[PDB]
């Protein structure tokens, strides 16, 4: 197998997404496999039946690829705190993101639906 031929693993293996909620405090986490990266600009977070504080994405590193030229990317891990000011019962957070492999391909954008536990304002 010529170099980087086994790099097309399932997207959830390249970018292992998980979340943890404690009342108003939500943590979103991506474990990012070595040799893979997330585009900062492709992250979208959208509440449904919940009110959240503005989300500030953290500072990543710059990288060059043939897809977009120069853009800001994340490697290793992405930790993103979200503050839930209110959430109705059955509220959700839609989290969309896109990552690529250094071996020379990009995955399609991915969407995860986070079930939010109710939070009274």
């Amino acid at each position: 197998d010529a170099p980087g031929r086994s790099q097309f693993v399932p997207a959830d293996q390249a970018f292992a997404f998980d979340f943890q909620q404690n009342q108003h405090d939500l943590n979103l986490t991506w474990q990012i496999k070595d040799g893979y990266y997330l585009y900062r600009k492709q992250i979208r977070i959208t509440p449904e039946h919940a009110k959240i504080a503005d989300v500030q994405l953290p500072q990543g590193v710059w990288h060059e690829d043939e897809f977009y030229g120069k853009s800001e990317i994340y490697r290793d891990r992405l930790t993103l705190p979200v503050t839930i000011n209110q959430a109705s019962a059955g509220a959700t957070l839609t989290v969309t993101y896109q990552g690529c492999a250094d071996a020379g391909f990009c995955y399609p954008p991915e969407t995860k639906t986070v079930p939010l536990s109710e939070v009274v304002a």
